[PDB]
């Protein structure tokens, strides 16, 4: 897989920075986005946009005197699925359920 | 963590006073309140009142 455009420049690695404000609230962080090409036949140049919380808020990354630990993680996305005809079930109000 | 505004002035330390009346009943004590910022991402400038 590859990520960065050019010139740093091993292809794998991004080198950004991050700063926390005086009371541990985040100030800013860079890069906010990532080009990402899997290079395995998947559609190239997916554009992820990492999020680590709004400026000046506890919602994202937060520095503190206490020991550092990861918490939370979430993202968009699925895996391909297919319907199975043997199980269908109509319900009340007449919309037809399906169970992939 | 920090507490006092300015000018004494290590940030940590408050220097108040207290007086007791003639029979041991309290007379007065100062400061009656404390600004307090944890400085760990918690909401800054909590106002305690001792």
């Amino acid at each position: 897989a590859e990520i960065n455009t050019t010139g740093e420049g091993p292809t794998n690695i991004i080198v950004g920075t991050a700063r926390f404000n005086n009371d541990g609230s985040l100030a800013n962080y860079t890069p906010k986005t990532i080009n990402f090409s899997p290079n395995n036949g998947a559609a190239p140049n997916q554009q992820i946009k990492l999020s680590f919380g709004t400026s000046g808020s506890n919602d994202g990354l937060v520095s503190s005197n206490s020991a550092s630990t990861l918490t939370g993680q979430a993202t968009d996305g699925y895996t391909s699925g297919n319907l199975k005809p043997d199980a269908i079930r109509v319900d009340d109000k007449g919309n037809i359920l399906g169970e992939f």
